[PDB]
């Protein structure tokens, strides 16, 4: 019935989505990560901050993924014709819903956990309520998209044309886990993480190493000190 | 070894299937829906029907998806070049195995639940053992494909060329769910649902809203009264 | 930053892999297979062998999948223009990590379970530390890739150009399953199997039949006697 | 000798001292070392390097360096660790950035080169900070001598068990204390700002989780 003309802003987006998806062959991986330890850590940090700022569970994901990129530089690289481009710095781009934009957090492998939380808040507020300078959201070395706030268990995303990996984050669940108790089980919280890789650069083995390494960092936040 | 010439019926399906995947970018979402309440409602209605008609669990999905499209019209739209076509009616097409055809149920958002069951049975009978008009099965505004009757837990399906969304339904399982009982748990059935969306039209945020809205309708068949 | 020139070996794989994904449409499936019976059988066979050779859990997958191809020959076929090519023999190609190569096991539907274990070990040793004849790893009629050794729960893989199906195998886990005990449950090991099919050749109904048939063979190793 | 003597008679020294609870640090070290699984050994001194380094970022005044007519300021913290040599001060660059375990590898390699070899002259000159450890010899507390260009220097004593009042029926428990002494150039480091750096260092070390910042 009703026909709506396309906007120029959406036009380019459509072009990028289709092009990136079609040009790059995408193979997907998925695991489940235990969140018992992170929530305990988050309670201690937010308590000690005494209201200066709040650290979200998403903030742990930024640093944990960033350090995983250093240990597995292949996932952080980029593909170009006749040359495979390697990035030594990690500029993680966090996707945020906008009536969809990707602010870029620079040097995610270096800056502290709390400053990431401040950076994402300022950028998100500027993105929704104002104007971002074009470089601030173009040319990321990595991408993280979160949809757990809407109850999605698991999903797969679409990569940017220049990047080589992108994370997909589901919602935190409550699942029974076998244990040695007299009841034989206990309640633990799990989140499913799905990774989409360009198979030209990221092979199956190296992609598995990065995702497994990410699990170990997140499954015990003390190890994030390296 | 053995070589089989390709029939024209499979040939015309091929290009439509060929063009759809390489022209429409593909991103998928997935959740888990509790099916406990529905079964209780189905027992009462079937009883109320008194054999006059039968209401399958698939029939509840038809209306639940149809009403979800009204609340989220973006998923019900259709992508055309330079113009996003919008549909105020939901002609849901149901996939049925044929030695694969897609009968169309018109005005699924309006007609009653039991009338859908009669329609799907008559159309399927006409499809398998008879002949259908091309229109009867062409130009649907939505598509639902069911494979839970064969034991598939979860899957993703190819999208029709003119449409923007398609639903994938797994088999109904029996899984433990944590509870407040002295045992700490109870047995509750589940059903994995996978939605495949054209990312040019269906963003992650709006796609999550439709899948969540579909989830809420199905956990409590009282809410289908709108 | 650092730019790495692309080797011809990567170049051959890149264009071969990219062409396959951008041409062959891919629809996927997933199920969960119980490993309770398989582990018990492996204990008996390995013990009786008295150290002659070790039968891996992957070896059971090779024969179980191979016999499933015989019962569903459609999945074993190969797509060619204007003629669908049918294969009566089943040559299964197993993927092994290489700093990625696919050795081919011939007549997997005929040879015994133990000879497969010897064949896969010898080929893998030659693959990692030697030179293999091209045909020995080219022109397989099926493909199996295993990533359970790295903790991956579930994933989807790219298909070969001439083939029509490929199995993706996750890692084994320990999950609660409802039971009739006084505790109401028991611990049983599970694993997720993901199959990628060319929708031009493998329809949804026939694809489900092959995956369901694979489950029944593997869920009870006695039935592999056929 | 020339440098040592000149530094003392040209830089007016004044010292601060506190006591830091190491109960939480040892628990973390058991886990990490376990996590390392023999790949690397993280010493208690390694926690001191990062804890002091991050404290410098929060209090940049202590990291500065005094020059005539201009107070030089450093936005990077190249921490120099003193090691006994039959006494040399190797330099660990970017202590505020690199990870905890890489510091342990860096200090081990430099120490081996220092004791059994030759170091390139720049590798042990011009540090922005200095840490000297004498706990291996049983010294409870001591004060050190600063380098000419620097502004502060840490002094670390040996760890020992001391009674701490508790709410236990017994009214107390056993916790391992240690004394930290800081020597500051009073021209640059005032009493208030010096106290802030030493107090901020305590909070980072008293709870290693906060080291994630």
């Amino acid at each position: 019935f009703t026909d709506i003309p396309i906007s120029n802003i959406r036009r380019v987006i459509a072009q990028r989505l289709m092009q990136s998806k079609q040009t790059i062959p995408h193979y997907y991986l998925s695991i489940d990560v235990n969140m018992g330890e992170v929530l305990l850590v988050r309670k201690e940090l937010n308590k000690m901050l005494e209201g200066k700022s709040k650290i979200s569970v998403n903030d742990f994901i930024i640093k944990a993924s960033a350090l995983a990129c250093l240990k597995v530089p292949e996932a952080n690289s980029s593909w170009m014709d006749t040359v495979i481009r390697q990035n030594h710095v990690v500029d993680i781009s966090v996707a945020v819903s906008t009536p969809l934009i990707t602010p870029i957090v620079f040097n995610a492998h270096i800056k502290g956990l709390e400053t990431i939380a401040n950076d994402v808040v300022s950028l998100a507020t500027k993105a929704r309520e104002g104007k971002l300078q074009p470089h601030e959201f173009q040319g990321g070395t990595f991408t993280i998209s979160n949809l757990g706030m809407f109850g999605i268990k698991n999903f797969s995303a679409i990569i940017n044309p220049p990047q080589a990996c992108i994370l997909a984050i589901g919602a935190s669940e409550d699942r029974l886990v076998p244990a040695d108790n007299e009841k034989g089980f206990d309640v633990a919280s799990m989140m499913s993480v799905t990774l989409s890789c360009d198979h030209r650069v990221v092979d199956g083995a190296v992609g598995a190493q990065w995702l497994a390494e990410f699990r170990k960092y997140l499954e015990k936040p003390i190890t994030m000190l390296l």
